[PDB]
């Protein structure tokens, strides 16, 4: 199976795929429509 997003500025969403190496998301400037983040100090970090 793959099926991952394998970016740190990835297109992304909260309930949908989240970046490959269990990296997380923040969302664009409007609010819906997320992209993928390296790592997030407090809640989210690389390899979580």
């Amino acid at each position: 199976e793959d099926n991952c997003i394998a970016e740190d500025y990835g297109k992304c969403t909260w309930g949908g795929t989240k970046c490959c190496r269990g990296r997380p998301c923040r969302c664009s400037m409007i609010g819906t429509n997320c992209e993928c983040t390296p790592r997030l100090i407090m809640e989210g970090l690389s390899f979580a």
